[PDB]
């Protein structure tokens, strides 16, 4: 079921986002890879 | 055009976050693959 | 490291979403492809 992301990072050495979820004892994340870059 | 995101979820079954998007008549979404796991 | 998301947006004509890191000169994101689409 969805449940909400109570705070997202994201790391440049991971290249990788990781969503803390609200759900059971607090310990659940998503985590997937993305691009990360300097704008400008 | 880049769009506000109002509320992200994710969900451990569909292994899926979907970002509900503030666009047009409010029904449009962002959604990806993602992995979800527990930690500790 | 992961460092956390200020802002995030997503784009329907890119298919990304791109999130906005507190970090450094503050010019860092992290983007990735997503599937963007009405509901309803
Ligand atoms: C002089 C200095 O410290 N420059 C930093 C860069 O080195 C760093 O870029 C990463 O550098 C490592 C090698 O040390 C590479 O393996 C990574 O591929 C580089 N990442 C990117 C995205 O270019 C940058 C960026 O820092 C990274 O991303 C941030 C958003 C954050 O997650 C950091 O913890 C992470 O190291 O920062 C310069 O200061
Ligand atoms: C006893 C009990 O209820 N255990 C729960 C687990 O079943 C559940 O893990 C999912 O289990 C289904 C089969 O029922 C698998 O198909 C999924 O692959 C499992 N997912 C994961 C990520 O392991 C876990 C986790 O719950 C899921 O993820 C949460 C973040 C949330 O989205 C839930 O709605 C979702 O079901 O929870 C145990 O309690
Ligand atoms: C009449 C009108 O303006 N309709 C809009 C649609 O054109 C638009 O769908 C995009 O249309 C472009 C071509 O104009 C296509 O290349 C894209 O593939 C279409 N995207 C999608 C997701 O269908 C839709 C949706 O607008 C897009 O997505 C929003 C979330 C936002 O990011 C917009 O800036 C972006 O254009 O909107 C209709 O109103």
């Amino acid at each position: 079921a969805p449940v909400p992301v109570t705070k997202l990072v994201c790391d440049g050495d991971t290249y990788k986002c990781t969503a803390y979820l609200d759900f059971g004892d607090g310990r659940w994340v998503a985590q997937w890879d993305t691009n990360v870059f300097h704008t400008g």
